[PDB]
């Protein structure tokens, strides 16, 4: 439905929607921008990610509330409404994954863009895994793992240990190991090694880069504190 | 779209949606419940009001952000996106006003229900007035005034000065005078008289009623502090 709007106007409106805290609109504008077919700049990739993380975030928070109520109840209403929210969440994840597959990842040749999009792919499969059951569920978990792993492999070859996309990827992959893969030791090892190798590279940074990197290192530290 | 769901299940889901902070869903469930044609109980009237106040609240907050950006800008994008949000806000207000006219107010014979719905009518015309321009605009302002006035007339005849619906009505009508009607003296007089007559009636209240009433009296006091 954004086919008739200029790419530049979609980006401008996404920024307005962010100011207005209208994240559903923000996501729809950025989906429209991606669907123009051109690669996205760093700033535009960040608008895409912020929009969808806020949308899916509201859904995941609601799903958690409902799932809790349902499990303590264990008529059809709680299950029905949890399933409604679950389906809408699945739809948003499928939308994002669709944008990544058609055709953001395939056209992403620079490490910053390719790692960004593979991290996003890992994150949205991870959100699908949170609500998935059984077997179907193993293939979803492995899709998340596979995307994160490819991103990690590129990030380790092509980016310094303090790069904020590399740090955020490692942070989220550690969360995947702790929360999804039942691998708390792998989570803790990854968060530890990532933190230590970033610390050793801080000396190479300007003041502003240092602020960017240490912000994410503090999130790694927060998890490690929660996990140990 | 809620025609096939049981009234009781719509109410139950509205309560779940409130826990989940899913206010759009909450409003749609309560719209469905109203459309069953039966009068609403006190608790159900409160669910209706909470749902729509949160929905329109998000819209009014966004509209304010956008209007500010637009007026400081004064391409078409800011105006266009402010108009989009404005139209959606107008639609929600029209929806609420429609439920009140078809047929909540006409079937409301008790003072608690009739005052509640006439206050709501004043509030949603007030939200339309916030975004309205010119003349069209005078009739909207007078519709809000007229609804609030009828509610006030009934409330003064039928409810004690500490009743929380009477207090909330007076609070909102004072806000209408200050923000919409350019009548700050009327706003201040109304808030003052309402506060003083409630204070004089507190002695008649139980501990829990006292807590309910004094909460709203503090909002009147907060406005008076802001306005004087
Ligand atoms: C963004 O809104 C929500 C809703 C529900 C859960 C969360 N996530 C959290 O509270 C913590 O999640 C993380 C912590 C470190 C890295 C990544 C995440 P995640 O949100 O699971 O991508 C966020
Ligand atoms: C509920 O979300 C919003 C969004 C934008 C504005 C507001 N309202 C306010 O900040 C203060 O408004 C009032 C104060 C006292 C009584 C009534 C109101 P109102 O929200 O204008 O019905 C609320
Ligand atoms: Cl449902
Ligand atoms: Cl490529
Ligand atoms: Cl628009
Ligand atoms: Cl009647
Ligand atoms: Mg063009
Ligand atoms: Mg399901
Ligand atoms: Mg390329
Ligand atoms: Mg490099
Ligand atoms: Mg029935
Ligand atoms: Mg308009
Ligand atoms: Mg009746
Ligand atoms: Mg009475």
């Amino acid at each position: 439905a954004m086919g008739s709007m200029e790419r530049a106007s979609l980006i401008q409106k996404a920024k307005l929607a962010e100011q207005a805290e209208r994240y559903e609109d923000m996501a729809a504008f950025m989906k429209g921008a991606v669907e123009k077919g051109e690669e996205l700049s760093c700033e535009e990739r960040n608008l895409l990610s912020v929009a969808y993380k806020n949308v899916v975030g509201g859904q995941r928070a609601a799903w958690r509330v409902l799932s809790s109520i349902e499990q303590k109840s264990n008529g059809p209403e709680v299950r029905e409404y949890r399933e409604k929210v679950e389906t809408e969440l699945q739809g948003v994840c499928d939308t994002v994954l669709g944008l990544l597959d058609s055709h953001l990842i395939k056209e992403a040749g620079d490490a910053e863009s390719r790692v960004f999009y593979l991290k996003m792919k890992g994150d949205y499969y991870r959100y699908l895994a949170e609500v998935a059951t059984g077997d179907d569920k193993k293939r979803i978990i492995d899709s998340a793992r596979s995307a994160y792993q490819e991103a990690m492999d590129i990030s380790k070859k092509e980016m310094p240990p303090t790069n904020p996309i590399r740090l955020g990827l490692a942070l989220n992959f550690s969360v995947f190991h702790y929360e999804i893969a039942n691998s708390p030791e792998e989570a803790i090892s990854l968060a530890k090694t990532t933190f230590d190798e970033a610390m050793a590279d801080l000396h190479t940074l300007s003041e502003d880069s240092y602020k960017d990197s240490t912000l994410i290192m503090q999130l790694l530290r927060d998890n490690l504190t929660l996990w140990t």
